[PDB]
RNA sequence: GACACCUGAUUC
DNA sequence: GAATCAGGGTC
């Protein structure tokens, strides 16, 4: 899967949960989205 | 089949987005909302 | 559907539904409650 | 079920 | 500020 983070310490997308979380976790309104693929999970980051 | 029923908000009666809902219910005291698979159990929550 | 152990309410035990449990400690000064997957842990916080 | 977070109620 | 509960991405 793939990780997307459009808002937390630092955007982008992931290939794990361990790296998507160290972004989102206790960062208030973190905005994050798995994804089956990458195209998608950009598209994702992109909406903002 | 995602149906949020508003019960207590600024609008009160049934959502299908989260979006839609959360911006009835978002500061809002007392709120009272739940979500539900199926339009007619959204109804039930919002009428009884 | 959990155990809503009520350690300090209105009335004191366990309760099975949020209902129950919230009428014995909404506005009661110095209520304590929580909820457990079991009945047994749960007296066991209403003895504590 | 758990974790994080948002909102609300109550209590301290 | 904190806790408990209620309603609403990931494991
Ligand atoms: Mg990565
Ligand atoms: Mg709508």
């Amino acid at each position: 899967m793939f990780y997307a983070v459009r808002r937390g310490r630092k955007t982008g997308v992931f290939l794990t949960w361990n790296e998507c979380r160290a972004q989102v976790d206790r960062f208030p309104a973190a905005r994050f989205k798995k994804f089956a693929t990458e195209d998608e999970a950009w598209a994702f980051v992109r909406k903002s």
